[PDB]
């Protein structure tokens, strides 16, 4: 598991349960590509995207659908959608956590990056 | 106006208005003595607490009262304030804006130091 | 000004200076098509982005450039940029500010939506 | 284990390792009196700072040596520590999670409550 996701519910103090988040790959034309997807869990965790093998250096766009979350929780939201891009960097072992806390006006994410 | 704080509301988008905030300065006895209050403006601001000669060096401690700002609204949050406490004008004076962005349940909070 | 952009940077505590962002908008046949672009001034503002009759409805993009910020300050930092999607002027035109604050592995975004 | 404390750094991509963590309950004259602390793992993670049968309803503040920590990494702060202060509630059977997301000048701090 190199790849995981996590979210919050800052106006409940909750996981935030059930919410679509994609993968996407750049590819060599710079379209972004399907690369994997999932809903978060009960605990606000999204686990088994993809597997080292798969997960080689590129550049990753993860999209966490937040505006389907809020709508769902019927709360007005500002974003489309939170995207969070990077490059997976092949320095040694590692594993990567997508953390995201959301609030309906403002969300943070953040990269735990590990061992 | 060598102190300041700005208080925003993630779940509206909006400046957090009537938020009260009490500041305190450590006293040689370990104590934290009143040293301004005031409440946020229309902008969310809140200036003039203080002036360059009373804000001497010191350890301060801004106490944002966050949970009367979730009640009044009819929301019952998590924390009972946000306090934020730092040393000040250490190497001299400087300007310290104190920011604070507010949901039910998190908050963050920065600070902009200038010349 | 309907459309500003604030950008903190939570290492030093100062305005981000110098970051160039760029806007685009959703076009009928689903391309992001260029809008508008410009830098963060020594405030860590930028201002004049667009107008109150270019600024119409629509789905827009504020893709900020953080990775050349932090690498111009010997910072190899997480995440390619920071992007904020969201749909504006729904309900008639409204002001937007939309700041964002930096640190290297982690970045939050707020919107301030005034009418 | 009714509460936990789970702490990131936001400069280094990681878990915050060997950060101390004292807790306070207010005691009925409004002092603070010590009540648990620790220094989180190498996950981050502070365990086993209580019992349910110790964690009883009352004010708790968590205070996290936020200022130690950056000075251990040779990193310029600007807070003393940060406090974390709720008040813990009898609603059903609940587990209290404090995070907090660090940087130099800026933290973030949210509750998940759950089960």
């Amino acid at each position: 598991c190199p790849l995981m996701v996590k979210v919050l519910d800052a106006v409940r103090g909750s996981p935030a349960i059930n919410v679509a988040v994609h993968v996407f790959r750049k590819a060599a034309d710079d379209t972004w590509e399907p690369f994997a997807s999932g809903k978060t869990s009960e605990s606000g965790e999204l686990h088994g995207l993809t597997t080292e093998e798969e997960f080689v250096e590129g550049i990753y766009k993860v999209e966490i659908d937040t505006k389907s979350y809020w709508k769902a929780l019927g709360i007005s939201p500002f974003h489309e959608h939170a995207e969070v891009v990077f490059t997976a960097n092949d320095s040694g072992p590692r594993r990567y956590t997508i953390a995201a806390l959301l609030s309906p006006y403002s969300y943070s994410t953040t990269a735990v990056v590990t061992n």
